[PDB]
C-alpha cells in the first residue's frame, strides 16, 4: 500500500473502500466508482483487463468528456518515483551509485505497467473510435505531442503502433465472391429516371437496391453513437450521424409507403400498390433484410393504412398470410423475429428499431449514478448493459451482400422526401384525413375515384429472370 505514491503528489492511489469502487456478486466485473476509480482500474497495474477497455471506451462520453479522458490518462501516466532511502541518500551525496531496491521494484512492478496500460488505452482508442479524433482536432494534437514525447524502449513499440493506426485512419478520410444475379427491370426504363415509381421499377430490384443501402447505413453505425441517449440529446448530428441517417430513411420509406396507398384513390389501383408492397416484403424475407420487412409492417400498420379494409379485402389470401406472419414476427417482444435472426444464414440486416427500444428502456430504467455513504459512484452496470446491446449490432456488421448497386434506382431511395416541406405530425395527420376520403367511416358509403396510373398494374413478379 505504502510502496503506492502519496495523496499529495498523485490521485490514482487512494486505497479502494466501499465509497469509491464497487464490484459486482477472475477478474473483478465493476459495478461502480468515481472517475478516478475508473481510470485507475482501466490501467491497473496487476493485469489487463481488456472487457473492461472496450467497454469503458464504447461508453465513457455518457460521464466524461473526450478531451476530459485525455487529461486524465495521462495525469495516470505520470507517476512520481518515491524518495531514496537513507543509506542511499548517503550514497548519492558520496558521488556512489545508490542500491535503489524498493525504487527499481516499483518501476517494474508499478510504473512501467501502468504507462504500459495508459498507451494500451490510446492504441485501443484510435483503432476503434478515431471519430473522437476526426470530431475534434485539438484533442488528435494533443494526443500526438504525448505519444511523440513518450520516452523508453519497451516504449516505443507502443509508440510506433499508435502512430501506425493514426496515419492509416488519415489516410481512410483522404469483393465480390461470387457473380450477382442480373439487375432486374419493369416498366421504366435503365436511365429513364423520371418515370422511376413505385410500381415502375421492379419490385425484386426495389428489395435488392433498399437492402444495399439498409445495409450500409446499418453497417456505419457505431456503438458509441447509442449511449447515454445521445441521439436525442441536443448535440444528436455530431455523435449520432449515422444513426441519424438509419432512423431517417426508415421514416422516409415508411412514410413513402404510406404516401403512395393513400394517394392512390382508386381503390383497384390502391390494391395493386399495397400488393406490391407486400411482394416487396417477400423479397426482403428472401434476402433476411429483417429491417426491411418490420418497415412494410410498421407501413401497414400506421393508422391511416391499417384501418383501410375494403383494399385489404381483395389482396389474395397468400398475400395476406405473408403480410400477416410479418407481423407476428414483432409479437411478445419479437419472439419469433429472434428465433428467426439467430436460425438464418448470412448475409442479413437485423431490425435495427429494436436496439433502439431496448436500449431507451435500460437507459431509463437505471440511474446514472449509484450512493455508498454519502458519495456519488458513477453506475458503470448501467453502461455494460448498453454495451452489451450494441455487441449483438456489431455481430452482423460484416455481412456484404453479392448484389450489383444500381446508381439511379439508388439514389431515387436515398432522395425520397414524402413530407415535402411538412413536419411528420401533421403530414401523418394529412395521411390519416385522405384515408378517411379514399375509405370513410362505416356509416358513410364508398365513393369511386378515377385512376390515376396510365401504364399497367400488373406485377411481373418476385421469381428472378436467370
Ligand atoms: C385490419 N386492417 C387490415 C389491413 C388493412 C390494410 C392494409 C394492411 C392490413 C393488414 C392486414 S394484416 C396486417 C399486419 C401488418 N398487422 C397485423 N397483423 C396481424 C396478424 N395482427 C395484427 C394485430 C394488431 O393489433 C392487435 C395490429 O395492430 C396494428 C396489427 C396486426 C396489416
Amino acid at each position: 500500500q505504502m510502496r503506492l505514491p502519496s495523496a499529495d503528489v498523485y490521485r490514482f492511489a487512494e486505497p479502494d473502500s466501499e465509497e469509491n469502487i464497487i464490484f459486482e456478486e477472475g477478474i473483478p466485473i465493476i459495478k461502480a466508482g468515481t472517475v478516478i476509480k475508473l481510470i485507475e482500474r482501466l490501467t491497473y497495474h496487476m493485469y489487463a483487463d481488456p472487457n473492461f477497455v472496450r467497454t469503458f471506451l464504447t461508453t465513457y462520453r455518457s460521464f466524461c468528456k473526450p478531451q476530459e479522458l485525455l487529461s486524465l490518462i495521462i495525469e495516470r501516466f505520470e507517476i512520481p518515483e518515491p524518495e531514496p532511502t537513507e543509506a542511499d541518500r548517503i550514497a548519492i551525496e558520496n558521488g556512489d551509485q545508490p542500491l535503489s531496491a524498493e525504487l527499481k521494484r516499483f518501476r517494474k512492478e508499478y510504473i512501467q505497467p501502468v504507462q504500459l496500460r495508459v498507451l494500451n488505452v490510446c492504441r485501443h482508442w484510435v483503432e476503434h473510435h478515431f471519430y473522437d479524433f476526426e470530431r475534434d482536432a485539438y484533442l488528435l494534437q494533443r494526443m500526438e505531442e504525448f505519444i511523440g514525447t513518450v520516452r523508453g524502449k519497451a516504449m516505443k513499440k507502443w509508440v510506433e503502433s499508435i502512430t501506425k493506426i493514426i496515419q492509416r485512419k488519415k489516410i481512410a478520410r483522404d469483393t465480390f465472391q461470387s457473380s450477382p444475379p442480373t439487375v432486374e427491370w419493369h416498366i421504366s426504363r435503365p436511365g429513364h429516371i423520371e418515370t422511376f415509381d413505385l410500381l415502375t421499377l421492379h419490385p425484386i430490384e426495389i428489395a435488392r437496391q433498399l437492402t444495399l443501402l439498409e445495409s450500409d447505413l446499418y453497417r456505419a453505425v457505431q456503438p458509441s453513437e447509442l449511449v447515454g441517449s445521445v441521439w436525442t440529446k441536443e448535440d444528436k448530428e455530431i455523435n449520432s450521424p449515422n444513426l441519424l441517417k438509419m432512423i431517417r430513411h426508415t421514416t422516409n420509406l415508411t412514410l413513402w409507403f404510406e404516401k403512395c396507398i393513400v394517394e392512390t384513390e382508386n381503390l383497384e389501383e390502391r390494391v395493386a400498390v399495397v400488393s406490391r408492397i407486400i411482394e416487396i416484403l417477400q423479397v426482403f424475407q428472401e434476402l433476411n433484410n429483417f429491417n426491411g420487412v418490420l418497415e412494410v409492417v410498421s407501413a401497414m400498420n400506421s393508422s391511416p393504412v391499417y384501418r383501410l379494409d375494403h383494399t385489404f379485402e381483395q389482396i389474395p389470401s397468400r398475400q395476406k398470410k405473408i403480410l400477416e406472419e410479418a407481423h407476428e414476427l414483432s409479437e411478445d417482444h419479437y419472439k419469433k423475429y429472434l428465433a428467426k435472426l439467430r436460425s438464418i444464414n448470412p448475409p442479413c440486416v437485423p431490425f435495427f428499431g429494436i436496439y433502439l427500444t431496448n436500449i431507451l428502456k435500460t437507459e431509463e430504467g437505471n440511474p446514472e449514478v449509484l450512493k455508498r455513504h454519502g458519495k456519488e459512484l458513477i453506475n458503470f452496470s448501467k453502461r455494460r448493459k448498453v454495451a452489451e446491446i450494441t455487441g449483438e449490432i456489431q455481430q452482423y456488421q460484416n455481412q456484404p451482400y453479392c448484389l450489383r448497386v444500381e446508381s439511379d434506382i439508388k439514389r431515387f431511395f436515398e432522395n425520397l422526401n414524402p413530407m415535402g416541406n411538412s413536419m411528420e405530425k401533421e403530414f401523418t395527420d394529412y395521411l390519416f384525413n385522405k384515408s378517411l376520403e379514399i375509405e370513410p367511416r362505416n356509416p358513410k358509403p364508398l365513393p369511386r375515384f378515377p385512376k390515376k396510373y396510365s401504364y399497367p398494374l400488373k406485377s411481373p413478379g418476385v421469381r428472378p429472370s436467370n
